[PDB]
């Protein structure tokens, strides 16, 4: 398959590739969940849901593995690090719980609400499901471990958000040596406008490509 | 101690922390230098060499380690990967010396003046001068073992890039448990002005703390 691409196009073979979905959960996505309580926007997430089930319905009819992340804890955030980790004093779902005590034990728990994919994208079997503890989904998982027992060097990334778990994850590739290509418009950002273009900017000048769904979509129809 | 910065202050122990110098060679800094020649503008540097020779002096006064780093390759350039290595075709150095040839062996090359620290930054002894190979200083290097053998968790970044070496180094940090804080004013990014306030943005609100010259060397004086 050739992909066309920013800054150029490129080259992959699906059956050695991978669809990565980056923390589809309700936290992420949906009115009323994490980023939304925390102060970020995610009025707008509609098209990046239907454009990821759309990525995910092409990339499996093509023979790519569907992975999808879901980040986040134990529901007493033992996963989350206690004071000696700087994720407990960064982590805004945390800052979030210790402001608002109604919400301890449910933003990023494991079984809830928030930590549930939203309801349009679901899973199927021979997907790989991945709990991740930190935004990127290179440390502390058998991401790494999956995709080279399968000799998977190409990562196709879709989720939320852009600048945070998706763009840690894609230059965490880029240093293990993956090839990473973000579909922009199955990504949203946390964060103002600016951060979307930036984490964009990013990825295209210095770590992998940018293309989008539809452009995905056709090059894997053969 | 306490150091003021955004989004809280955050409290360290300076002989428990580094100050970390990212990059900062002619390629990084000085005209006629790789970003430059790449078409970054460089043009608004030397304020910053100016800032990080403060902050090295507070620092090493206070006791805090000074880590330089050296971005670059062997100038047959083996080690910035082959053409099976995402590197290789990302590099905006390997892209600018394709484009023009009299450049080629003079970019990021050890030995060459390209990759020499800018004349005004002198390691002194004590301090660790570490290579790298890639944007992110904790990956293929000796980084984290040099830190946990002196029990530091705190990390106080300057140098150039900003939104890559820096902020890549810095999030790596994150995920390896560092407490990291960048000092905005002893930064420069390489791109558009919006990917300094972006790089800042994603520090400040998910990975670590930011911080400047003047309120660092205050929090350091007693």
């Amino acid at each position: 398959t050739t992909l066309t691409a920013r800054p150029e196009a490129i080259t992959f073979d699906p059956q050695q590739s991978a669809l990565i979905v980056v923390d589809m959960q309700n936290a992420y996505a949906t009115p009323g969940g994490y980023l939304d309580l925390a102060g970020f926007d995610v009025s707008t997430t509609r098209p990046v849901i239907a454009n990821i089930q759309t990525a995910v319905t092409a990339a499996r009819a093509a023979g790519m593995l569907i992975i999808w992340f879901q980040n986040g804890w134990d529901e007493q955030y033992v996963e989350a690090g206690g004071p000696g980790s700087p994720n407990f004093h960064k982590s805004n779902a945390l800052k979030t719980m210790r402001k608002q005590p109604q919400l301890q034990g449910k933003l990023l728990a494991k079984g809830s609400w928030d930590y549930q994919l939203v309801d349009e994208l679901v899973p199927q079997p021979g997907d790989i499901v991945l709990p991740k503890p930190r935004y990127s989904g290179f440390f502390n998982t058998p991401l790494d471990s999956i995709l080279r027992s399968r000799g998977i060097r190409h990562l196709v990334f879709t989720g939320i958000a852009t600048n945070v778990s998706v763009e840690s994850t894609l230059r965490d590739g880029f240093f293990l040596e993956y090839f990473g290509v973000v579909l922009e418009d199955a990504t949203h950002q946390a964060g103002p406008k600016f951060a979307q273009k930036a984490a964009l900017f990013n990825i295209e000048t210095f770590f992998g490509w940018v293309s989008d769904v539809e452009t995905f979509c056709d090059a894997l129809s053969p």
